């Protein structure tokens, strides 16, 4: 909850020991997934928020694509794209794994964050899309793909979608998961009964909803964001 | 071996000490698992499955239907072409194609995320009008190997992930060898980086492993878009 950094601020000093820096934005769901890993396994790290609308550029040396989260430890390594960093955390920090151990069970999980992949696009294709125009087309594709979600844990019969426990799978794609309300998406998860369940499950581990943002907060922010506003990074604070 | 298509026999159960894939002599995807089988020295029987006449028991095998599909001795059934080959390099780390660093293993899948685009865009030009293709889809590949040349460029190194061949050069290898056959060679005209690892490339054993001629590559495509049950199989 600190205001991001934008064009013109100091770049940041090196990362303090013992700690792993993660470029991270207060509302972005692949960085979500960093956070909620970094914090699901107690590994000490300083949050550094980036204004993606103001982006500082010095923060391109941090990432050539200018996008959040990227990580960066206290040897200068710079790791980017939300999956790989979560994966990078469970591997350089052997501490409380989140992925199965056993690879053929590792696989299984990947193999269900598959049924996932066409969902954040959609969802963000959603947004992108005029206002006051109500798309069925983009809905109906993210009945089919929540679908495949629905049916996937249905087989499973598990309380997660990597098992009994919370797993990595699970924190992967909960963050769209939790947006659906402040979206008014709530209609393509109707016909999807064990993944309402699993929604509910998840607002009650404490890393799945440690920063929760009210719906009315969020569709503020993406008006700003939309906009391009240089406040919608920090509007909330 | 001929492709297995509908009214044929199951396959017996995997032999121990060998792991089944499930494959399709032309597909790019199997490709992946079948050149890490062969990079690792794992004993594999391949079952190639005809995609235009699938048998209804390769659906137990994968209810999306897809190839590749690994089948391990006890029963195991693993999907997705890079979820095969990253689980074959964890249980068989003979020859291990992944670095162990875990920020150089990151390096290599974040270079491989330029790649994500590509096998959409490709069979996008593959399914577009025969007569009067699409420039359009040549100018997004053209985009995407920009960033996979700049990327070489900036590494400097012979291969992607360094200088020996790692798993990053295999999971991309099969549509750059293809570019050839699919008249694609114009959008690697900008990108001399690429041209060069792809002549290393078809020197290397594995990545020429059973090699297809551009024609033959173009007569299963024909078949394959009119959804001949002799796709497959043409060629053998
Ligand atoms: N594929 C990336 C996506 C990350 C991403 O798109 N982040 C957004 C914020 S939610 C961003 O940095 N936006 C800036 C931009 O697109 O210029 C991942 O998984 O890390
Ligand atoms: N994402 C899958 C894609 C596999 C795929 O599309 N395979 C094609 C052959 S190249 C297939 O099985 N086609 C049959 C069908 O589409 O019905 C992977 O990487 O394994």
């Amino acid at each position: 909850s600190a205001r991001s950094l934008g064009k013109g601020s100091a770049p940041p000093g090196p990362v303090p020991e013992g700690q792993i820096r993660v470029y991270s934005m207060r509302f972005c769901p692949f960085a979500q997934r960093t956070l909620m890993v970094l914090k699901a396994k107690g590994i000490r790290h300083e949050i550094i928020n980036i204004n993606l609308k103001n982006k500082p550029e010095w923060f391109f040396e941090k990432n050539p694509f200018g996008l959040v989260p990227v990580l960066e430890n206290t040897q200068g390594h710079l790791i980017t794209e939300s999956v790989i960093t979560c994966e990078y955390l469970d591997e350089a920090y052997p501490e409380k794994k989140l992925f199965p151990d056993d690879p053929y069970e590792k696989a299984c999980q990947k193999m269900t964050f598959e049924l996932f992949s066409k969902v954040p696009s959609l969802v963000t294709s959603f947004i992108r899309a005029k206002r006051k125009e109500d798309h069925p087309g983009i809905k109906e594709e993210l009945k089919k793909e929540f679908s495949k979600l629905e049916e996937a844990m249905a087989n499973k019969r598990t309380a997660f979608f990597g098992g009994n426990s919370l797993s990595m799978i699970d924190y992967l794609i909960w963050p769209w998961f939790q947006r659906l309300e402040a979206l008014e998406l709530n209609e393509c998860i109707d016909h999807t009964p064990k993944l309402k369940l699993w929604m509910a499950t998840m607002q009650e581990d404490p890393v799945a909803s440690s920063h929760f943002i009210d719906a009315k907060t969020y569709r503020d922010y993406l008006s700003l964001y939309l906009q391009d506003s240089p406040e919608a990074c920090d509007y909330g604070l």
